[PDB]
């Protein structure tokens, strides 16, 4: 395991989704409120699917070699499965919040689905030019998403609950501008460009995954606009 | 890329998903209605999904070679990957037109997955005389689909809106002969008896995909149906 | 397919497989309310989607080799493939039985997809020593539905119908015992210590699948809960 420079922020990111998970359960056990319920069990399932990945991670099981530019890349391939579940799931916690329609919570959920699955496929592409070309058709699905929570929630917000728009705003923020920087980190790390180390790109995702996962749980599950209006 | 012959109809579908694609999501975008919104996002992620399975295909990646007969045999492996998510996305789109009860949407979609995920096995079984088995119990899940549709919906769409009732004839009936289709090109082509040469297999499956999508889909987004009744 | 001393009992389990989905989907031609419908479907693809895996274990698809141990053992992959789309139906017809609100659903799919996941990442794990982590991992996922099943539906079911309560009941118990049988067997068989070998491993798991769906299904099938409450 040690014998990856990058292991110790597999490790730490390890230990914080575990740990994230395991308060997120603890303080969802004394809720009864339906929509409540609801909150607590898509965010706590977030920080536990991503527990598992990437314990897969540091152990060696999530990591393939895949040969393009002559060298065997080494590429974590489990984020992906992460990703898969966890992203749609956080994308749930928004569409709920603000009573999102049918249609638009399936191409919110659908996009997403394009978004990760291009990814994957970018990932693992073995010719180098290709991979830059699913890189531009994910990064494009990512900006209908971007758009859709700004054109299409925002105002959605404002007709609700005053502690669900304030609520929902935050969220949204937090959201866009820590899912952007993951085409980046992708563009200039090992799976793009490879101008900065494995190692480094690992912290990179650690934090942002730390942060888009038990950063927003924290502030979604403090808040008041997860649960009904009663007396 | 131009390698095989069969390039200039991976191409072609490639290029006409991609544009059937940006003309429904053009075409939505004056959408409010909530039904239509269901509608139009199902309608617009099916040729979506496909743009990227082509574009796979293409660029070789969906691509794999399976020992049978002492051959090599190439074996587009993305077709199912495809029609894995988009099948079940038209039964729903049908389903949705005609109100369909929970239970009749979840037989639908399961006999779905049943009849990819079995026609998959069977176009990566290496055993030749077992490839005809998975053929036959995808045929079968197929054969109940097709019951479904004519003597559990068409009876439920008379008990409809006159629009819905004759929109949904018209898509039943083009989906029962188009999709009836496919197992005959599988069981006469490259990964069944291979009597027609993978080429012309192509050609064949990229029209019936672009009628089944595309075809499809500005049959359904140009109805009155698809809106709820409203004054 | 004879050259493996197991395959009697993958021919049986198919075999009896393939009756149930029949018999089922027979007994299920005469049913209009909408509520039974629903466990219909359910409850017949179960194990229809069983039938098929079995089968692919059988012909031999269902089968990699996985180096532990200094060997080239033997796993059935086509089990976990099986057991991800079955076991959430499972629940859902446990959770629909009661009426569960959507947020407990959502947690129990949600760990039992958890479950099945690092079971199958387990038994494919090649460090020795590592694949009874995931075993814990996946034990702890199945202890916690077991938790939900007891001390948050036994009591939703007694403020509901008593041919709910008393079927629910009954179900829940069915479930609990046979369900905990299957990582014991796991531990001791050839994906983990090895005690037991795979002949009789396979036994076991074709006797508890069997009951855990068509004997599940029987019970449930032929109970009035499954009907709405109708004069
Ligand atoms: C009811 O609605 C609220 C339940 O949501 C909360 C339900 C949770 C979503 C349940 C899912 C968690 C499972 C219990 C997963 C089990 C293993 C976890 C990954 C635990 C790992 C953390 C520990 C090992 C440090
Ligand atoms: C509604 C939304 C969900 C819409 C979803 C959007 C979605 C369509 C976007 C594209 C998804 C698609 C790219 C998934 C591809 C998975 C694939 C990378 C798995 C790895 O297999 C690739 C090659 C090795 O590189 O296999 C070597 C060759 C092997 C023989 C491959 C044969 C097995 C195939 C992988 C079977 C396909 C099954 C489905 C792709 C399962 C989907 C997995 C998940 C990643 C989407
Ligand atoms: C809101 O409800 C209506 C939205 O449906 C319409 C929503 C659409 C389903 C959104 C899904 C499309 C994504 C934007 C996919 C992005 C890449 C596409 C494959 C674009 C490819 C076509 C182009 C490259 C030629
Ligand atoms: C409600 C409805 C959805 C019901 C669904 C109906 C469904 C049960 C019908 C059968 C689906 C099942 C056949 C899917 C099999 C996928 C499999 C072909 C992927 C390729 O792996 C096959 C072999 C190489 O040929 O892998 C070589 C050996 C490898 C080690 C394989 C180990 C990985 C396994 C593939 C893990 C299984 C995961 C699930 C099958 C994911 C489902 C994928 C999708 C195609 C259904
Ligand atoms: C309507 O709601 C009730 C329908 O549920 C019942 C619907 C069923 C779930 C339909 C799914 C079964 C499909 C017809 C599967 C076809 C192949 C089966 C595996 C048949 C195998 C058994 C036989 C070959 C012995
Ligand atoms: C809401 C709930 C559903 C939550 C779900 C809980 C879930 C997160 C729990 C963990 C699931 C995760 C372990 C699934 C892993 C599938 C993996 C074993 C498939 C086989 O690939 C493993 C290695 C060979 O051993 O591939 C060799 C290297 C290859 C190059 C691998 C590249 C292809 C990747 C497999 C693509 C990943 C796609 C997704 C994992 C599809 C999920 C399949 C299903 C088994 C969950
Ligand atoms: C918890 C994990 C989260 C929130 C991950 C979000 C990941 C993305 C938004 C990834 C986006 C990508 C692109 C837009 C293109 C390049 C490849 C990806 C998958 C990194
Ligand atoms: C857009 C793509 C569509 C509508 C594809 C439909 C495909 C089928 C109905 C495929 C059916 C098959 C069988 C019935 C058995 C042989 C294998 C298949 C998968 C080709
Ligand atoms: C129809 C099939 C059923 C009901 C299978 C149920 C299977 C399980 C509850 C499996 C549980 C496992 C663990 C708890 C850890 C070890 C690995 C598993 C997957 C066997
Ligand atoms: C969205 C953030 C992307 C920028 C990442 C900056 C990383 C700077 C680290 C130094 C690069 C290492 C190069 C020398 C090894
Ligand atoms: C459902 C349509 C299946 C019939 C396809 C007919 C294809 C005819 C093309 C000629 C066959 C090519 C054989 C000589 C190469
Ligand atoms: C939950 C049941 C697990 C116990 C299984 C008992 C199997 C006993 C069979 C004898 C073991 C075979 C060892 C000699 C080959
Ligand atoms: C490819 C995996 C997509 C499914 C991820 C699980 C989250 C799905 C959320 C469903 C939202 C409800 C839509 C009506
Ligand atoms: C194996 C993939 C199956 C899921 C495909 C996505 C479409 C699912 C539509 C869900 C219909 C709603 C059922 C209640
Ligand atoms: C990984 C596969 C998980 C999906 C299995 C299919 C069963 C899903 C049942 C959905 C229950 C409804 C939740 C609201
Ligand atoms: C186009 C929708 C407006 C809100 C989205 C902001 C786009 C940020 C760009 C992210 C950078 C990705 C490379
Ligand atoms: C049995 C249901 C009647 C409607 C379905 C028509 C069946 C068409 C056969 C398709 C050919 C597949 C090989
Ligand atoms: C902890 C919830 C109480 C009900 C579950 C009973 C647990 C049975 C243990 C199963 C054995 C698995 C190894
Ligand atoms: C080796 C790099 C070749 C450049 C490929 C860039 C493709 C980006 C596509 C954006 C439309
Ligand atoms: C393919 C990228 C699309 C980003 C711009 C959004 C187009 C308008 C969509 C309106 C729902
Ligand atoms: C090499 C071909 C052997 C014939 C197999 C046909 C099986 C079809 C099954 C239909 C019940
Ligand atoms: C070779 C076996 C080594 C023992 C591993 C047991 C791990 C079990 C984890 C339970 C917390
Ligand atoms: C509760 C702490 C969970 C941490 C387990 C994984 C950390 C990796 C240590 C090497
Ligand atoms: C908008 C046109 C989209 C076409 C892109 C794919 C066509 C393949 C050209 C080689
Ligand atoms: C209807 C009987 C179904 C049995 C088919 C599979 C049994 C395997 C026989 C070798
Ligand atoms: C994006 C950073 C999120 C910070 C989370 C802090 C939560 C405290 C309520
Ligand atoms: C099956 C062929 C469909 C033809 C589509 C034409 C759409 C025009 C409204
Ligand atoms: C766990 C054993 C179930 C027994 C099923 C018998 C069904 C008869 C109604
Ligand atoms: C990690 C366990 C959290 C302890 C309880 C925190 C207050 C709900
Ligand atoms: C008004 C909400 C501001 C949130 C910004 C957070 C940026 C990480
Ligand atoms: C809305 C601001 C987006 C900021 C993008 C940051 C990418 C690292
Ligand atoms: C391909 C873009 C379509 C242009 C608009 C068509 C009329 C809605
Ligand atoms: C009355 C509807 C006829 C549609 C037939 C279309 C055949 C491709
Ligand atoms: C209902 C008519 C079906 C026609 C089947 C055509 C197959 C090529
Ligand atoms: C296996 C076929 C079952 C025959 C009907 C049983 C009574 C509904
Ligand atoms: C009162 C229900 C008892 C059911 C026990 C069945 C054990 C297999
Ligand atoms: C509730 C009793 C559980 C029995 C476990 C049996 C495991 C073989």
């Amino acid at each position: 395991i040690t014998g990856r420079p990058e292991w110790i922020w597999l490790a730490l990111g390890t230990a914080l989704m575990g740990l994230g998970t395991l308060y997120f359960l603890v303080k969802g056990m004394g809720v009864s409120d339906p929509d409540a319920k609801k909150f607590y069990a898509i965010t706590t399932l977030v920080p536990a699917i991503a527990f598992t990945m990437y314990l897969s991670m540091l152990l060696g099981y999530g990591l393939t070699m895949v040969p393009f530019g002559g060298e065997q890349n080494p590429i974590y391939w489990a984020r992906y499965a992460d990703w898969l579940f966890t992203t749609p799931l956080l994308l749930l916690d928004l569409a709920l919040l603000v009573d999102a329609d049918q249609g638009t919570i399936l191409a919110l959920v659908g996009a997403d689905g394009i978004m990760i699955g291009t990814g994957l496929v970018g990932a693992l592409t073995k010719v180098y030019s290709y991979r830059f070309v699913w890189w531009a058709i994910s990064t494009a699905a990512m900006l209908y998403i971007l758009y859709v929570l700004f054109f299409g929630f925002t105002s959605k917000a404002e007709s609700m609950r005053p502690e669900v728009a304030s609520t929902f705003k935050v969220l949204r923020n937090v959201t866009v501008v820590l899912w952007s920087a993951y085409p980046v980190v992708w563009l200039i790390g090992s799976e793009g460009a490879g101008i900065v180390p494995l190692n480094i790109e690992t912290l990179l995702f650690m934090v942002l995954d730390v942060s888009a996962k038990v950063g927003f749980g924290l502030i979604l599950l403090r808040s008041r606009a997860i649960f009904g209006e009663a007396e």
